[PDB]
């Protein structure tokens, strides 16, 4: 409009350099983030969850999924969707997306949830199809599936569609938290951060809890501060208790 | 300008869909949010503040309240309002306003500081005249007062403005820490999160404190991050020791 | 353009205000920021790194120049250039910037790292040039000259420009974290915040370890997330791990 224009300056003037044109995907990412980050002005929640029992029932489901010889494995990323897609139920704001106008809002009914993986092309996002309809072995089967497929690069754009929200887990490679950019047109987007040993108040004195950092970046548009704790707060609860596992 | 349109989905090749229009109130606010969001560069600084004798100190303090009846809850935001009142004094750039064209900064000398309150329709901001010349009791008083008036919706325009600075507590529900769109022409904003009890060396063992985890966004234009950190350590520092609010 | 104007306001109705017209330096970088704040996607990586062993390290070797009265004082933003400049040289995609377009990124062979320095007027960015190339007590030398330099303001336009990554340090202030902006035309920029003694689990008891909190804001068109956490990661091990040097 009225701003100053990106810096141009010559930079063999400080060395040696090489210039690289990127790849065709590159650029169509780079196009929709600049668009999303203009477009939806972003709000931040972290939180933290304790999950030391989730994974002492992982590693139990999958034990008993080894003795019987099913060739299936849980990765905690599956109990993640779960309490997503449960937390998209009670609060149906978030399952939802913004027209171009910003006039009308599109309430979703069914639940699709979006996946950040890891492919040698970088991060890619397939989208798992009625996450509150599926159980977990189902979906860890799902996971597994895709999983090989994306580092492969054998993705059809059709399986990169459809998403209500996206989750992106990066805390095997580390982070304690961070600031994600929600992936238009969703409306939200949660990111996952490395797990780690902390001393937790039980009220007399401090306990060895095992706590999952995660973090919640809205369209501030659609969603105000109190329902982002909100939501963030039922995931917690959610992931700090696997009854939901016995429906 | 030059950039990619808004995705269009058939979102019913999908699965059942329900478009609706929003609220002539919800379509004001996400379009000054619009506005906020890209006219102020952001930075937001995190902290944590120990509030342990400020706990001890506000239930002793409306336990007496209730003794003579004053028909008075201390809410801990009354403290947070006074702490920050005392910060703009202290940093007057903080409390200011940035023209249009980004040439003139307006140091106001009066101190009026919004404080975010739920309502049936979502968070709204009132605003509480002179905070650095009024008492704890006085902001309580009125704190029900307005609270009250904001659930029902019947909140004037007159309390809706004149807002130099502020607060967003939303702890009561959850988060740790969080990351707030500064409300223009204001320069800065503090968010505050929920407390717990947590470890803390005191130079030969941890010993439990409860923590306060607060943060600040601001309007890099005015503010540099050094003074920034100055300004959150400043609240930390008078909410820490009870000394600097009487 | 179809967006919200300014807000106007008078503010004299409210009370005793007073105009201050800013001055050409405040004005330039407060341009420069809303530019970088629309055109930079900004993703922020938080994190923190064990510097129990640096710091012991550290004061071992300014009480080893003191006795010998060297005058230079080694100071932990130092390791952090030394850790930043390594971490450019693994992963050189940050060690870059991409083209006014969007369409063209341009690799970088050198590495020259812009630190944040406190002076009567804010922070500026002093540029410290061939970090790969020079040793902890160099720069701590280097690092003292312009500091003072900078606080008297006579730093010239060459000493703060060629910059590749910028380090903030502000922690000795105060914050516990903070998400920083990108200075264009550069890709990442890395915060650091206060160090605090913290409980770290060893496998069967809690024990006492030095924690500096640091962050990492980037230009997310060129940078994801995981190549994000891989270099922040670095960063971490490099700092926590001395021995590495």
């Amino acid at each position: 409009p009225g701003m100053l224009p990106w810096p141009k300056v010559d930079f063999s003037k400080f060395g040696e350099i090489e210039e690289v044109e990127l790849g065709r995907i590159q650029k169509i990412s780079g196009a929709n983030l600049s668009r999303n980050w203009v477009m939806i002005p972003h709000v931040t929640h972290f939180d933290k969850t304790d999950i030391t029992e989730l994974e002492a029932f992982r590693k139990q489901q999958n034990e008993e999924a080894a003795k019987r010889k099913l060739d299936v494995k849980i990765t905690p990323v599956v109990f993640i969707m779960k309490a997503v897609a449960a937390a998209l139920e009670q609060m149906p704001r978030f399952n939802s997306s913004l027209s171009e106008d910003g006039q009308r809002l599109t309430l979703k009914k069914y639940i699709n949830i979006g996946v950040a993986v890891d492919t040698p092309n970088g991060l890619v996002v397939p989208v798992f199809k009625d996450v509150n309809k599926k159980g977990i072995i189902e979906l860890s089967r799902e996971l597994m599936t895709i999983s090989k497929k994306a580092r492969d690069g054998k993705l059809t754009a059709g399986e990169m569609q459809g998403g209500c929200f996206t989750i992106s887990s990066i805390g095997g490679l580390g982070t304690t938290h961070f600031a994600p950019i929600v992936n238009a047109p969703e409306v939200a987007i949660l990111g996952v951060s490395k797990s780690a040993m902390e001393p937790v108040w039980n009220g007399k004195e401090f306990v060895p809890r095992l706590m999952l950092p995660i973090s919640l970046s809205f369209d501030h548009r659609v969603i105000d501060g109190a329902d982002g704790a909100r939501f963030i707060t039922i995931i917690n609860n959610t992931l700090s208790d696997i009854r939901r596992l016995v429906m």
